[PDB]
């Protein structure tokens, strides 16, 4: 499940679409817990695209239900990114999953 919690400023219509490479500045939060990961940290906001199973599960819709310049909060379940399996010494099995991720992208 993918349930959007949006900070307002944007347009709320230049959606992501099939083909496209698009630009996230995410930021990872454990629920109960510190971070494990920050683009804002490296610098470098990660250019991916959609549609080739890069990301995980409940980041790839998130994404979509996002315009430019939004700022939402995702939440993800734990059985659509590692919760059976668990990231290894990085992420816990059956864990949920919080992100900070404004959409300022091109394509």
């Amino acid at each position: 499940g993918v349930e959007i919690e949006t900070i307002s400023p944007g347009d709320g219509r230049t959606f992501p679409k099939k083909g496209q490479t698009c630009v996230v500045h995410y930021t990872g939060m454990l629920q109960n817990g510190k971070k494990f990961d920050s683009s804002r940290d490296r610098n470098k906001p990660f250019k991916f695209r959609i549609g080739k199973q890069e990301v995980i599960k409940g980041f790839e819709e998130g994404a979509a239900q996002m315009s430019l310049g939004q700022r939402a909060k995702l939440t993800c379940t734990p059985d659509v990114a590692y919760g059976a399996t668990g990231h290894p010494g990085v992420i816990p099995p059956n864990a949920t999953l919080i992100f900070d991720v404004e959409l300022l992208n091109l394509e």
